[PDB]
């Protein structure tokens, strides 16, 4: 999250951090979790990844600091059958993280709520980015767990500010946010994480999958961040937690 602030503990009890072992185990992508043995992802960041070289940890707020933490190993996981189906970019964009063992639903460690129905695009809704991804052009990741407020817009709108890009095809199951200032936005390591937005609660109503990044591989908050449109996977979801 670039031009974000700091979130406060436990303020999103279903966030996630996703470790992939690379020799030594680190932060990957984000997640949420949808149960004591569930958690929702992006495909694309567990597309060609063991599953016994996942693992997710909860209720962490400072990457350095696992107290009071639970990890949970990924005992397999599910991505999309129609993932990258299409033209639009990055299809289907989600995945189920099946855990080896149960996770405690703490103080601090809460499942996600997720909208009721697909009655509701969000747009104009400010909603909250979270995650531990980049916040600058560097390489270096976050310690504390980062938010920023960024309203969803319409998909026509998010369609039309990709019309120059190429390879951004924008659809129905993708939800944008975008900064009028072109301040802050998602950016690596954000990739899988949750799009907080207020609706009888704050509810997860996507997923990260995509951003528009420079062709010096930095990502450029003037156009939106992608999120898959949770509310149009609902029964994928029931059938695949």
């Amino acid at each position: 999250v670039i031009g974000g602030t700091n979130a406060s503990p436990g303020e999103f009890p279903w966030q996630l951090s996703q470790q992939r072992q690379s020799g030594s185990w680190s932060h990957s992508c984000g997640a949420s979790l949808l149960s004591s043995t569930s958690a929702l992802s992006a495909s694309h960041c567990v597309d060609g990844v063991l599953p016994n070289n996942i693992r997710v940890i909860a209720g962490l707020w400072q990457q350095s600091d696992t107290s009071g933490t639970q990890t949970a190993n990924v005992d397999s996981y599910t991505m999309h059958e129609n993932y990258g189906a299409g033209t639009a970019s990055y299809s289907n964009d989600i995945a189920i993280l099946h855990l080896a063992t149960s996770i405690s639903l703490g103080g601090n460690i809460q499942a996600a709520v997720l909208p009721a129905n697909n009655n509701n695009d969000y747009a104009g809704t400010t909603c909250v980015i979270s995650g531990w991804g980049r916040t600058d052009g560097t390489n270096n990741l976050p310690d504390i767990l980062q938010k920023s407020s960024i309203p969803v817009i319409t998909t026509a709108q998010c369609t039309a500010a990709m019309v120059g890009v190429g390879g951004a095809n924008i659809w129905d199951n993708h939800i944008c946010v975008q900064d009028p200032a072109g301040n802050t936005g998602a950016c690596n390591g954000d990739s899988g994480g949750p799009l907080n937005c207020p609706d009888g609660g704050t509810r997860v109503v996507g997923v990260t999958s995509w951003v528009v990044s420079s062709g010096l591989g930095a990502c450029l908050p003037d156009y939106p961040s992608v999120y898959t449109r949770v509310s149009a996977y609902l029964g994928w979801i029931g059938d695949n937690s």
